[PDB]
């Protein structure tokens, strides 16, 4: 019972740990100076074990003289995703983001419309840690309807000295998905095109910080962010002089397959699947869900209890890993929904009626190139093995 | 790119099918009877492959003549392990459960007194289907205050003629959990100890039907439930008289002790952490976080969004599997709280102090036995590496 003892006291200690390790970024209005703070930690891996933490603290004003929004308390969701570009001999950083705001419970600018397509990004920075100099430049588009970041950055003066990873937060909130129901706690949106101001201090804990400030507006049709930062009291064998960071190089592919997906069921673009909306899908399927039934299904997956589901979400659900024996069971269904007239083979026929109800357009003869592309025994249909072939590797 | 479309397709076919497979028991008032209606499906495995629907329809009505509780519509979520006795050679089960409802948003009888404690239970069934004769009789305990249920069930009559699985829902929902702000929607404990009539049919897909009726009641101190069941038109070779279905025999030592965690939080033993609570235990490890702090943190893990923990939103924060390398850190922090001097070492004296203020009691020899079967190398304190091997083997 002296196992019985540690284990329970252990499990205590470690729930206090995941209760306590959050990285979200919480926002208050800032009035006094017609804008918003903000504070939040990050947790960078250390090669080889530990975390180096990062204490962030941060203000945005406004460039403009225009009344913006100011928020009630809330906070920013993100993922992140950092990669290297195969062609690429320039010191550089590939990165993908998701990020949506929430915190304020279902009860409930002009700037917002510059957002409602895909924008253009530039970011140019220039730095100084400890005396040493550099810059940064990178392009990329955001997506705010889907709360999506895609950008390219290249160091421009050779070697970084900093790690990559210590700079993304430094490297636009204005493209964070905002939820119908908090479209009025939106100052980055509300305070555009002119722009805002963005300051922060970054502590490194037993390390150096930096300081920072960025102007974030737009220059014709492109979102610019146009930092400067200086970091000071840098220890050089620290894990940031020293760099011993973990780059993180699931994948973009398949978050571009499931984007896809999600668009299938949100008819109208806006970013967020209704009941109505995923009623029209399943009714185009043959299934004729009541109201309820479609709100029921809605409100096991919806992780802000805003009553529909947005695309992080869609994410998540689809991205729950499944025991190998549920994910073969999926798979038969999925055989059978295809497979209209049950006779145990996938006809064009078939798969042209899935694919066109669920909103997709294409001709016959490329659907006759999907199912020669899975017809292995060349009898002009799919049968329930070619399907798990075509489905699962 | 025809295996981009089969991809997308798919994705958004086997969305659909991860929306509509709830097995939660749907509840509504039935005011015409002064009781209450439920629906839901049941998906049953069966051995090599594929799953048996089990359609259920359910009405209960009071025994006694009080007034009861009739509640607005919601839903119970349910937990099931089922498990062998190595000792015993009858036919049977072994049974752990947890159910706890929802689907009432935060903005919220004299039967509820009886069940404040763990209640012992009764249960006796007398079953015919497709006219073979069977009995069934099992015995535990139910301790509502966190969902829990705990049986074993033995055939009396010889072998069972159907299978165990299919018998779970028939063989006490007055131990659900209902939360606070759901005290008034609880209809089964309100009619109590007079009890309710509970009735079932039960449509097995390509299969024959159960159809059930029960009472449920208090006698003396035991709650008792006792049922009959016919089955018709079943298959000789289905499923169900074919015993085709799986039997699934994370652990139970593992869920007792994280429920012995837990209840180091739940200082006043109603089922749920707030934050005074949670305060209370950071602040005897040294931690002082805010009330907003607090609330932060508990609003991570509030899947139900009533603003406090019970024990299946705890379990389903512990059980939440890590990547090895941040699993290895998690234990680092851990290792951290209890060497308070920071020099490397665990001290009997530092462990003691880490127990006692969590709210554990034991004696000084308790605690040098527990130094004992960790201390490898005989120093008489725990070291980082002798902690590793003791928390994860
Ligand atoms: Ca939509
Ligand atoms: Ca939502
Ligand atoms: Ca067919
Ligand atoms: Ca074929
Ligand atoms: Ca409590
Ligand atoms: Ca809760
Ligand atoms: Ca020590
Ligand atoms: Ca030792």
């Amino acid at each position: 019972s002296s196992r019985r003892k540690w284990n329970k006291t252990g499990h205590a200690v470690r729930a206090i740990g995941r209760l306590s390790s959050l990285e979200n970024v919480y926002i208050m209005a800032d009035k006094q100076k017609n804008g918003i703070k903000a504070n939040f930690k990050i947790r960078h891996n250390i090669e080889d074990g530990g975390v180096q933490l990062a204490y962030h603290y941060q203000q945005n004003t406004p460039i403009g003289d225009g009344p913006v929004l100011l928020p009630d308390n809330h906070y920013l969701s993100t993922q992140s995703k950092l990669s290297k570009d195969p062609n690429e001999k320039r010191d550089h950083m590939v990165l993908l983001e998701f990020v949506t705001a929430a915190g304020i419970t279902l009860g409930m600018s002009k700037g917002e419309e510059l957002f409602t397509g895909v924008v253009p990004i530039l970011v140019e920075l220039d730095g100084d840690v400890n005396g040493h100099k550099f810059s940064v430049s990178g392009e990329g588009e955001g997506d705010a309807t889907y709360g999506k970041l895609t950008l390219k950055f290249i160091c421009t003066t050779g070697k970084l000295p900093v790690p990559w990873p210590t700079l993304v937060t430094t490297l636009v909130q204005c493209f964070s998905r905002y939820p119908d129901h908090m479209k009025q706690h939106d100052f980055f949106k509300s305070a555009m095109p002119e722009g805002y101001i963005q300051e922060r201090t970054i502590f490194f804990k037993d390390d150096g910080n930096y300081k920072t400030r960025a102007e974030v507006k737009f220059e014709g049709d492109t979102l610019v962010n146009r930092i400067e930062l200086k970091g000071i009291d840098f220890k050089e064998d620290g894990n940031i002089l020293g760099h011993k960071l973990e780059y993180n190089t699931l994948t973009e592919e398949q978050i571009a397959e499931f984007k896809e997906a999600f668009s299938l069921f949100d008819k109208d673009g806006d970013g967020t699947i209704t009941t109505k909306e995923l009623g029209t899908v399943m009714r185009s399927l043959g299934q004729n869900p009541t109201e309820a039934e479609l709100q029921d299904m809605i409100n096991e997956v919806d992780a802000d209890g805003n009553g529909t589901i947005d695309f992080p979400e869609f994410l998540t659900m689809m991205a729950r890993k499944m025991k190998d024996t549920d994910s073969e069971e999926e798979i038969r269904e999925a055989f059978r929904v295809f497979d209209k007239d049950g006779n145990g083979y996938i006809s064009a026929a078939e798969l042209r009626h899935v694919m066109t109800n669920l909103g997709e357009k294409l001709t016959d003869e490329e659907v006759d190139e999907m199912i020669r592309e899975a017809d292995i025994d060349g009898d002009g249909q799919v049968n329930y093995e070619e399907f798990v072939q075509m489905m699962t590797a």
